Formats: C-alpha cells, sequence, structure tokens
C-alpha cells in the first residue's frame, strides 16, 4: 500500500536493467509499490531541477555529487544515516569508500559525517581498442599497462586510417573522441586542469591546458585520424565505433550491455595515452541515490536506495545485466579476475578507480555553471575555426565570473 516515486536516468539498456531490479525489490517488499519516472541522460538535469524548484521531490532519485552541498543547504536530501545503520545486514564498508564518501557531509565539508545518499556506482571511463581491426592490419597490439605517448597514439591512429574496401574512400579511422567526455584525460595527463588546486581560480589559459586542447582538436583537423566533420555529422563516432569503423573509443561499465548487443568485433581495454606527465589519466564518474527530505516513507525509500546500491541481490542483478561494475570492492576484484567475462582487461576499470582516475572539476565547486560555459562555446575550436589559445583567453573571464558566483552563493546559502 506504500507508494514511492523513483526518478532516474539512463540509456535504454540501463532503463531496462533498473526497471527489472525495481521489480525484484517489489517482489521482496510486496507492501511497496515503486512508481518510475525515467528520462534520457541529457533530459535528466532539467527535469530534476524542475521537481526541486516546485518542491515536488521524488522519494528516491539520482543526483550529481557536485550538487550535494547545495542540496543539503536547500533541504533537498534526507539525512539517511540512521536508516542505513539500522538496516539488516548491509555493511557500507564493503562498498567503495571513494563512492560512499562522495555523499557524506558533516555540515562543512564533503567526504565525512552524515550520509545524504548512496552511490549508484563508480564509473571509470576506460579506453577501448578494436582488436579485430589491429590484427587484420598487422599492427602490434597496444600494451595493457604502458600508455602510448601522444605521438605514438597519433602514429598508430594514422596506420589504422584507411580505405579498407578499395572504393577510393576512407572508411576506417584511428579514433573519433568526443571532447565532452574524453578531453579531461589529455588535460590531466599533461599536468593541467580547468581550475587550480584551491578550486577557486580558472586555469584553462595554462599553456599545458592549451596544448592538450589543441592536440585534441588536431586529431580531427590536423592529424586527420578521425572521420571528417561532415562524416561525424552523418553518423556520430559512438555509432561508428559500434559498427567497427574506429580503432579506439572509450568504454564505461554502463556501456557493456549495449556493446554486448551491438559490437561484433573483439575489443579490450588499455590505459589512455599520456601527455607530459607520462601518467595516464581519465575520470571516475558517480551518481548518488538520494531520498527526498520530504518523503512520507523514509524507511521504505532508504530500503530502495540500499537495494540498488549495496544489497548483494540487487547489485548482483545490476552487474549481471552488464550496466555497472560491482559496488562491493571484494566482489569487483573477483569479477575483474573472471576471464569468462569480457573485456579481458576489465581490471583496467579497477586500476582507474584505485590509481589514475580523477573527479570531474565540478565535483569540487558549489555548482557547475563555470564548467558548462567552457563547453558551450567549444565547438569552433574542435572544428578548427578558432585556436585553443584564442578560445581559452576569451572563455576564462566568463568562467571565472560564474565560479566566483558559485563560491559566493555557497556562502549565502550556507548561513
Ligand atoms: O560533442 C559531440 C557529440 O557527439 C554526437 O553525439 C554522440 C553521442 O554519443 C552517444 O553517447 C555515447 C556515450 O557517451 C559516453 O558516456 C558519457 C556519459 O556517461 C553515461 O552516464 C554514465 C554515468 O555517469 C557517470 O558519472 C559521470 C559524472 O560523474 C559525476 O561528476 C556526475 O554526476 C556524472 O555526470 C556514472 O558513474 C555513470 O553511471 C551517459 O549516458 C553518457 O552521456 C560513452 O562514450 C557512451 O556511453 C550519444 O548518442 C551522444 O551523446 C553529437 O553529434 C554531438 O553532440
Ligand atoms: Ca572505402
Amino acid at each position: 500500500k506504500i507508494e514511492l516515486t523513483f526518478m532516474f536516468r539512463g540509456q535504454p539498456q540501463e532503463q531496462t536493467a533498473y526497471k527489472n531490479v525495481v521489480k525484484k525489490f517489489e517482489e521482496k517488499h510486496p507492501n511497496v509499490k515503486v512508481n518510475i519516472v525515467v528520462t534520457s541522460p541529457d533530459q535528466y538535469a532539467t527535469k530534476l531541477r524542475a521537481a526541486i524548484a516546485g518542491r515536488k521531490i521524488p522519494d528516491v532519485f539520482y543526483f550529481n555529487p557536485g550538487e550535494l552541498r547545495a542540496y543539503v543547504n536547500s533541504n533537498v536530501l534526507l539525512d539517511i544515516t540512521k536508516y542505513v545503520e539500522n538496516s539488516k545486514g548491509v555493511n557500507l564498508q564493503d562498498i567503495w569508500e571513494k563512492g560512499v564518501n562522495k555523499y557524506r557531509f558533516d555540515g562543512e565539508k564533503v567526504g565525512q559525517g552524515n550520509l545524504y545518499g548512496l552511490p549508484k556506482d563508480l564509473g571509470p571511463f576506460a579506453l577501448g581498442y578494436n582488436k579485430t581491426m589491429f590484427e587484420k592490419a598487422g599492427i602490434p597490439l597496444p600494451d595493457k599497462d604502458k600508455p602510448y605517448t601522444w605521438q605514438e597514439f597519433i602514429d598508430v591512429c594514422k596506420k589504422l586510417t584507411k580505405d579498407t574496401n578499395g572504393d577510393g574512400k576512407l572508411d576506417q579511422w584511428g579514433t573519433g573522441l568526443n571532447a565532452t567526455w574524453t578531453l579531461q584525460g589529455f588535460v590531466w595527463s599533461n599536468g593541467a586542469d580547468w581550475i587550480d588546486e584551491s578550486k577557486t581560480k580558472v586555469t584553462v589559459d595554462d599553456p599545458k591546458f592549451i596544448e592538450a586542447l589543441q592536440f585534441f582538436a588536431d586529431m580531427q583537423n590536423k592529424y586527420k585520424v578521425t572521420p571528417s566533420i561532415a562524416e561525424a555529422q552523418t553518423l556520430d563516432t559512438y555509432q561508428r565505433w559500434l559498427r567497427g569503423q574506429l580503432g579506439f573509443f572509450p568504454v564505461g561499465p554502463w556501456d557493456l550491455a549495449a556493446f554486448d548487443q551491438q559490437i561484433k568485433f573483439e575489443y579490450d581495454l588499455i590505459p589512455w595515452p599520456a601527455g607530459s606527465t607520462g601518467k595516464p589519466a581519465t575520470w571516475v564518474g558517480s551518481l548518488g541515490i538520494g531520498v527526498s527530505s520530504m518523503t512520507k516513507h523514509p524507511k521504505e525509500a532508504v530500503e530502495l536506495a540500499l537495494y540498488l546500491s549495496a544489497d548483494p541481490e540487487g547489485q548482483k542483478a545490476l552487474v549481471d545485466q552488464r550496466v555497472q561494475l560491482p559496488n562491493s570492492v571484494k566482489v569487483a576484484e573477483e569479477w575483474a579476475k573472471d576471464p569468462s567475462i569480457k573485456p579481458a582487461n576489465k581490471q583496467e576499470f579497477l586500476d582507474i578507480i584505485n590509481d589514475y582516475g580523477h573527479s570531474f572539476p565540478t565535483e569540487y565547486t558549489y555548482n557547475g555553471e563555470w564548467y558548462d560555459e567552457f563547453y558551450r562555446n567549444l565547438q569552433p575550436v574542435l572544428d578548427g575555426k578558432m585556436s585553443a589559445e584564442e578560445y581559452v583567453k576569451k572563455a576564462k573571464p566568463k568562467m571565472q565570473k560564474l565560479l566566483d558566483q558559485a563560491i559566493e552563493q555557497e556562502k549565502q546559502a550556507s548561513k
């Protein structure tokens, strides 16, 4: 008779997986009915923001770790600490500490104190390569541990870029990376970032940042190891990767079900190519599962969040359905070692989590508007109409004003 609203986002394979697992929850808890509100990833932020603006908050919902402090200040998230402590069996200490701590807040800083959510997952963003394509081309396979240098990466990408059917037109390319999701690793491995150490000053005008951004754009425009601008418009590079047209493309654990369904070639994971630091870099994503401060059924709502995040039965179902890696550290370690589950080097996901993955810069700031502004007007750089140097000099003060406002608005909302 109890009814909960569960609001979340996902690609089609993720929507199916979580709907299936919510049904398992309902089977286990016959007195609870869960009403689903689900959107595409791109639609989610707008829809959640509207719910919160109207103070019509779903009982259980996904949220961005960068919004944690703002959600606490505006009393959006229930303090679920005591419900989790009283729960039968589940020990959050089995779960990735990096994941759990993103949703703790002690009143002053993130990473400690009361629980205001549970981790949906950790989302290490690995680099995949098309092994079928390498072996057909006679090119030595990438090393599973030692990153390519940037020059080595371009060299191999050039070797892979060719006319394979002999009609005179290129139909296979080295790569086709999306700057929204893959620029970070190049910036970070080149010893740069969007913001400084203190997370209060924009640093995109760092020569190291400029070099990374120019290199990124140059893959398409200068080195020409990607589909052309027109070709990517015709069919985007994610789809071209699925069809076996690209040598390299990123892989997150949420991709695995989609790739199981659509990818017919053999692929495996490798470290990202490394810039001046010689150390690979990429991001580790996460989403939180939160409970509305205003929920009429806090026990049942926390029980649902726990089922998805930490319950061994719920987690097993999500992992079996190939939309994430295990939240339990020990389960993830034995998962990675199981050779019957592909990719062969899915250990790379854990290496990202444990060693060379970083957080998105917005996880450190009170809101992410300053960062969104960088990407909003980036495309002319990517299409070779504006230099990286010219763009970051123009973007920097716009970004800085927004970041300054985030910092101030924190001070005001936290009183
Ligand atoms: O800019 C050029 C564009 O390319 C063309 O569009 C094609 C695009 O390709 C398709 O997208 C493929 C997917 O994109 C990458 O995945 C990125 C995002 O990950 C998924 O979410 C997983 C989720 O996020 C992780 O957390 C990350 C962050 O961490 C926190 O700070 C914050 O809260 C999180 O946001 C979690 O760990 C994990 O659960 C999203 O689904 C996806 O967007 C992968 O390559 C593919 O999965 C799609 O069709 C187009 O977007 C166009 O021409 C042009 O726009
Ligand atoms: Ca051809």
